[PDB]
């Protein structure tokens, strides 16, 4: 499984795959939103949730948005995100975001869309004590099931999504948890 192809939780709810990575020690996991992985432990890569993806290994959310999914086959932990015309893009590194970047962003609602960074330091309130802050503002549109998809720029990674406002079919403005906190946070490096 690639960034931006879906993820199914057990009983119900689809996001994203934000990134493969793996340990210092070469176990492998997926990066995601902590949004997602919160609402339940084991995932599967298809709808009828009959092929197993992993198991919620870590999250962090409200404050940040990532999360983790260890991988139950290694060999599913594809170091590319899927372009959705039937072409890959290996990823080879991360990198930070900065104003007046063009990135593309990868998700299962909406495929690919690209844009422009248009803000940092940017905070969303998703209601019930929900805040995430220091995100990375952008005018790519996104949908829910986009969310914890991969944003990048050529072959680096640069964040999750999040979430945000409007659509693809007028236009919105979506927020990305930058990757490289994650990457700390866990001790992950990409695929």
């Amino acid at each position: 499984i690639a960034g931006g192809e879906a993820i199914y939780a057990a009983g119900g709810g689809r996001c994203s795959l934000g990134f493969n990575v793996r340990s210092s020690s070469g176990a492998t996991y997926a990066l995601t939103a902590g949004h997602c992985t919160e609402i339940a432990s084991t995932w599967y890569t298809n709808s009828g949730q009959t092929s197993l993806l992993g198991t919620r290994a870590g999250t962090s959310f409200p404050g940040n948005d990532y999360g983790l999914i260890r991988h139950s086959n290694a060999s599913a932990a594809d170091g590319r995100v899927y372009l959705y015309n039937g072409s890959y893009r290996d990823i080879t590194g991360a990198g930070n975001a900065y104003v007046g970047q063009t990135v593309q962003r990868s998700g299962s609602t909406t495929g690919l869309h690209s844009g422009r960074v248009t803000g940092l330091n940017a905070t969303v309130n998703y209601g019930g004590g929900d805040i995430v802050s220091g995100l990375i503002q952008t005018n790519v549109c996104a949908e829910p099931g986009d969310s914890g998809g991969a944003l990048f720029a050529g072959s680096t990674a640069l964040g999750l999504t999040s979430g945000g406002s409007g659509n693809c079919r007028t236009g919105g403005t979506t927020f990305f948890q930058p990757v490289t906190e994650a990457l700390s946070a866990y001790g992950v490096s990409i695929l």
